[PDB]
């Protein structure tokens, strides 16, 4: 394990795609930097979500990084989605390229971090003891990185063995023969429920609310089409950071109500047959208003419908209330053709709910599930997960759990009053869709306002307190023209291209917002 040198220019803490790129990009810009990551090696949620079936949801060609022009023409991506281990591949790729791992230190996790308003430094401590002292802290410590372990009943009680889709092990584990349970129907339920109904005799399947998920329709990447992106890669990808999305995509003209039933079907058919999330899209007020929400939502659900031959298991597999596209869009591949496998048993819990673990399983309000193993797919920690496990003290001394109680409060969402010379990455108040093309963004903002710290000799740069309320209360207000409420607000509606010109327009102004003093 490498030792955390003693003092830094920057210490960033995680060692997936946002901390990874920050680390490069400060080493260019000739900065002392260092990384701090509790996993063995890079990769973040592609390093600890090794589940069979974990799966991007954003095309390779636009989930990837763009920074470096050798990566983007050495690289070959084979999928249209990219698998985990490849995902894997290609962020160790970079590592190697660039020699990341010699300024990062692995099994280690950051407890303590105090800012010290005397000398403008951070003092950063970690669970094995290390002391280190940094002018800026880069929190990389990602939005879904802690793995939230479902507060059930008995837990401990399970003889058989248990796994967590967020800390899978790093060997392939063979469920053949096992009376398997997955809980949870999220992402990490609809991706993984399918491998292991391929082996195990008997797969329960433990759903509490129901979600929408459409069909990836993942296809091999055609090589000669990868060949001509790559001569125009660049203008590809600047075509991307000009959408609200940041990726390419269709932008349905139409009002999903003006068009009679045919057109509509037909349209969604189209969809629903070409694959992906871009159906959010389809029409121009989807997530703008209930009665357009709820029409492309009928659809789907009668897609449900008519997979699921059991019309019983079909109408609990249907989503209903809560509007279609609030929520991160799954895809799946063969989940509803799933429950047509005569090994497959769908476990609504709404009817019957879990009342604890036992030794042999599951007892629901219904019955005792005798399950050999048990995989736990139930998300993570708010965004605020991985910030909340660490003591970050600010001016005052005052402690961010505070602070964030009522919610986390950010200007841009990139910095916090009252806790200087600390950035987060990818974290509240930042749009959210390609991760990529707003960790690029992000990491370059920060960076370059660090070297502009050094360049102009200030080494103090905090948020002002009444941007930060003006910027939480026009994210609310932007948001309450779409249908997410209905489920402060943490995200950023507005859309990456609207996002990153206000941030540039922030930084050309003498970073707007912010305090600079030394
Ligand atoms: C299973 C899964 C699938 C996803 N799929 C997609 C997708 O298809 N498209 C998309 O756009 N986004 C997706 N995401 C979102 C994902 O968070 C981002 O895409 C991106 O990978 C996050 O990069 P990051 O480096 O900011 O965070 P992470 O990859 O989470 O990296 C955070 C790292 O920091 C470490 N860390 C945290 N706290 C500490 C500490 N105190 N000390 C030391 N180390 C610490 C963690 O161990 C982790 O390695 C997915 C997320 C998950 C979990
Ligand atoms: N690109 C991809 O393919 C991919 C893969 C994995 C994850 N992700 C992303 O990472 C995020 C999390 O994904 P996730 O699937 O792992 O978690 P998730 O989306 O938060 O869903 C967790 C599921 O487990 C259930 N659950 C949680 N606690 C439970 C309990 N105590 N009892 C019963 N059920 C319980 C939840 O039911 P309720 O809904 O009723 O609470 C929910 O269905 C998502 O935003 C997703 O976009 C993406």
């Amino acid at each position: 394990r490498r030792q955390p040198p003693e003092e830094v220019d920057v210490l960033v803490v995680g060692a997936g795609f946002s901390g990874l790129y920050a680390l490069y990009r400060l080493r260019e810009l000739g900065r002392s930097v260092h990384v701090i990551e509790t996993a063995g090696d890079v990769g973040g949620v592609w390093y600890w979500n090794r589940y069979p079936g974990a799966r991007c949801d954003i095309e390779s060609i636009e989930y990837c990084y763009s920074f470096s022009e050798e990566v983007l023409q050495e690289w070959n991506w084979t999928e249209r989605y990219a698998s985990q281990p490849e995902i894997l591949r290609y962020i160790n790729f970079v590592a190697d390229k660039f020699d990341l791992r010699s300024g990062i230190t692995f099994h280690t996790t950051v407890t303590a971090a105090a800012f010290d308003e005397a000398t403008n430094t951070w003092t950063v401590d970690t669970n094995h003891g290390d002391r280190i002292r940094a002018r800026y802290l880069i929190m990389a410590s990602g939005q879904l990185s802690v793995p939230q372990l479902p507060n059930f009943p008995g837990l401990k009680d399970f003889a058989g063995n248990l796994y967590h889709t967020g800390n899978w092990p790093h060997e392939p584990v063979d469920f053949s023969g096992q009376r398997v349970g997955v809980i949870g129907t999220g992402s990490s339920g609809i991706q993984v429920s399918p491998q292991i109904a391929k082996q195990a005799a008997e797969l329960f399947v433990f759903q509490r609310t129901p979600h929408f998920a459409v069909p990836a329709r993942n296809a091999p990447l055609d090589p000669e089409f990868l060949a001509d992106l790559k001569k125009r890669y660049a203008e590809f990808r600047e075509e991307s950071r000009n959408t609200p999305g940041g990726t390419h995509r269709y932008q349905g003209p139409k009002s999903a109500l003006e068009v009679s039933d045919e057109e509509l079907v037909e349209t969604l058919e189209r969809y629903w047959q070409e694959g992906g999330p871009d159906i959010l899209a389809a029409y121009r007020d989807i997530l703008r208003d209930r009665d357009a929400n709820e029409r492309v939502a009928e659809f789907i659900r009668n897609k449900i419908r008519n997979t699921v031959r059991d019309p019983e298991v079909a109408e609990r597999l249907v989503p209903k209330g809560y509007p279609f596209g609030t929520k991160r869009l799954i895809l799946e591949i063969d989940y509803y053709e799933m429950f047509n496998r005569d090994n497959v048993h769908l476990v609504d819990t709404l009817s019957a709910p879990i009342e604890t673990i036992t030794p042999r399983g599951v007892r629901t309000s219904e019955r005792e599930y005798e399950l050999d193993s048990l995989v736990l797919a139930t998300g993570f920690d708010a965004l605020t997960g991985a910030l909340f496990k660490i003591d970050i003290r600010g001016v005052g001394n005052v402690a961010l759990k505070e602070k964030w109680a009522a919610g986390p409060r950010t200007y841009l969402g990139l910095s916090t009053a009252g806790f200087p010379n600390l950035f987060f990455i990818a974290g509240p108040g930042s749009p959210m869709y390609n991760m990529l093309v707003s960790i690029e963004q992000h990491v370059e903002w920060v960076t370059d306002h660090i070297a502009y710290m050094f360049k102009n000799g200030l080494t103090r740069s905090e948020a002002v307190l009444e941007k930060e309320d003006e910027w939480v209360e026009h994210v609310n207000e932007i948001a309450d023209e779409t249908l997410y409420p209905m489920t402060v607000f943490m995200l950023y509606v507005g859309g990456f291209h609207r996002y990153r010109q206000i941030c540039d327009e922030v930084a050309a102004k003498g970073y707007e917002g912010f305090v600079l003093t030394h």
